[PDB]
């Protein structure tokens, strides 16, 4: 699982597509990360696809928030499906979002 959120800090979102997050490696010192979702996630009927891209591409208002008591980096944003009407589309970037020494990487 993307346990990153848990072991990383400063996590949030810019424009919509911009990942920044502290991991650390192991050593007990922190690794300044970022991963674009751009080009790692998509839209699937309106919904949010590990592994795609050009997600925001028919998104609007795309933005990360916290939901849980465990707080879990969650990203929300009306996405436009192919079938027709855009509907809110949420994803959790835990769900497949890792940090390798440190660095953001995704889980496949």
């Amino acid at each position: 699982m993307g346990n990153f959120h848990e072991s990383s800090n400063n996590i949030w979102l810019e424009d919509g597509h911009i990942l920044h997050a502290e991991c650390g490696n192991g050593e007990g010192d922190y690794v300044e990360s970022t991963l674009d979702l751009d080009y790692y996630i998509g839209n699937d009927d309106g919904s949010f696809s590990w592994g795609g891209e050009n997600f925001s591409g028919s998104a609007s208002n795309i933005t990360l928030d916290i939901e849980g008591d465990d707080n879990i980096p969650v990203l929300r944003a009306e996405l436009n499906p192919m079938d027709g009407d855009p509907v809110e589309a949420n994803v959790n970037l835990s769900e497949r979002i890792g940090n390798d020494c440190g660095t953001l990487i995704f889980l496949a």
